[PDB]
């Protein structure tokens, strides 16, 4: 989890397309980054996460009922979360329609994001899939649908669908998920900063900005004022006579 | 003859108000300076010089005859120099009228330049006096005239005349002249650059620019590329162990 460039700080993010807090979290992270003076020095690495890797391809029940059954809570509790997430999302410029949500297995969707990332379109693909899931009632387990969404993002639709059908990025997705399991990440969005600090959930942009700033200040403190004269290192049996100063 | 600031190069100039080549030389030095990239790093120090410190206050003969008698040359030789100087001066934007020149002792004029220099007006006073001598037929030994010229430059005319009458700057002028005699300077204009190099006479702006450039390159060479690691100096019985690099 080290940055490719030494001068920079790295942020690793785990996220599932099926999680409304991940879209909210994306917007809040983007806000934080926008306010971070050293944003250009940030390497962001996104990772696939499945809330339920064994989820059936499509569960045709209403999202409220899926939530209630998954979390062992009442339909009323579930609706409460749905309404809260919808209201919170509106403040991030997100208009959700949970009444249309298709409870789909997101494994192929994650593979499509990996394909897109190889074409320089990882973020656009992610954003498109989050919108398709949360607002447009699209089934992101459906290959027709995934291919269409890839086309809308500007990808080679035939090539994208071939990659999905071949399972080209299946291993990469499982690898992302394995990493999260090893780090003890059991919910999303999850941010790792500087390979050291964790932030759990879609916290405020102020909090993410604070983490960025803190990590930056730690890894790049103000340089010391050096006194005296730096000692010669081993191998330097040398000397000079200097002029009176 | 060292510069007040270490970062800079110093040019010392000796000059007499009575010498037409000094006005020409002033213009040519100014041209050179204008073309010198590091002109702001040049400290110019001007010094009084009298061609003839024992010259009578005013010698009423024509400049041609004064020249002929001084240099032991014919009137024709003298007129030849006059015409040549006049033609050369025109190319520097100087319109001479040697037919009007008053052959005056220049000691007081030099004192006035020193007074003016203390008021931040040394150059303007010099320029005014050169013009008065070479073109306007003014007697620069005459106190009325000197006071008037000081007033035209913007000085306190009463204060300037009082300084002349008191002989306040007489010693300073003699000191300038002594320095020239010690350096073996026997004609003007004379330039000393970097306290080391002499340029005799009103040479071309190209030559003065070349001298400036040469002196600059000598005193400020391009820094060396250091190899290895600078040796510790006496008093530094020290060491550290450094990480593998």
């Amino acid at each position: 989890l080290a940055p490719a460039n030494s001068e920079k700080i790295r942020v690793d993010i785990w996220s599932d397309i099926a999680c409304p807090w991940c879209y909210i979290g994306k917007r809040r992270f983007e806000s934080a980054l926008g306010q971070f003076p050293q944003r250009d020095q940030v390497e962001v690495v996104w990772h696939s996460f499945e809330l339920d890797p064994s989820a059936r391809p499509l569960n045709p029940i209403a999202m409220r009922d899926g939530l209630a059954m998954k979390y062992s809570i009442s339909p009323a509790q579930a609706q409460g979360s749905l309404d809260h997430m919808t209201q919170t999302a509106a403040q991030e410029g997100l208009e959700y329609h949970f009444d249309r949500v298709k409870l789909a297995n997101t494994f192929l969707a994650h593979q499509l994001i990996h394909y897109a990332a190889e074409q320089g379109q990882g973020d656009a693909m992610k954003e498109r899939l989050l919108r398709a899931y949360m607002s447009e009632g699209q089934n992101v387990n459906d290959l027709d649908t995934l291919q269409k969404l890839a086309a809308e993002v500007g990808l080679d639709a035939g090539a994208a669908r071939a990659a999905l059908e071949a399972g080209t990025y299946a291993q990469a997705v499982r690898y992302d998920e394995a990493q999260a399991q090893q780090l003890g990440i059991t919910g999303v969005p999850f941010f790792v900063l500087g390979g050291k600090y964790g932030v759990s959930g879609a916290q405020a942009p102020e909090t993410l900005l604070g983490a960025l700033s803190q990590v930056w200040a730690e890894q790049h403190p103000a340089p010391l004022t050096m006194l005296g004269q730096d000692a010669p290192a081993e191998g330097s049996e040398d000397g000079q006579c200097a002029v009176p100063q």
